[PDB]
């Protein structure tokens, strides 16, 4: 919550992107949900994740759709939709539409230096609790 590696900061604060592959939710699956690095706020899920093979958590649609501020992003000679945290306004990375056909269709492509794993087995244990769908 902002005493946090320079990678974490640059990407969330300065709206820098971490390494493909050499990222720590990449490759992860467990149950549990992504929360805010900053915030805590939970911005995705662990059952709404896939395989993606582009370098970065992928996500099919957002946990709170009315919980992420999407923008417009003219950086780097191109059009492009980024995905910020509305609560921390801090940057998550950016969405396409080349995602899985039958769940959204949707590809939220974040940077894992703007999220926190929150494992499922300890959510009404940190105040969470709520967040129990399945």
């Amino acid at each position: 919550k902002s005493e946090l590696t320079d990678i974490e900061y640059i990407v969330t604060q300065e709206n820098g992107t971490e390494p493909p592959f050499m990222n720590e939710y990449w490759n992860h699956f467990a149950k549990g949900i992504y929360v805010d690095k900053i915030s805590g706020k939970p911005l995705f899920t662990s059952e709404e994740k896939f395989h993606s093979e582009c370098g970065w958590p992928s996500f099919s649609k957002a946990l709170d759709d009315d919980e992420i501020i999407e923008l417009v992003d003219k950086s780097f000679g191109m059009v492009r939709t980024e995905v910020r945290s509305e609560e921390s306004n801090s940057h998550l990375g950016h969405v396409f539409n080349d995602g899985p056909k039958e769940s959204g269709g949707l590809r939220y492509c974040i940077n894992s230096a703007a999220i926190q794993f929150i494992p499922y087995e300890k959510l009404e244990e940190l105040g969470y609790g709520d967040l129990i769908s399945h």
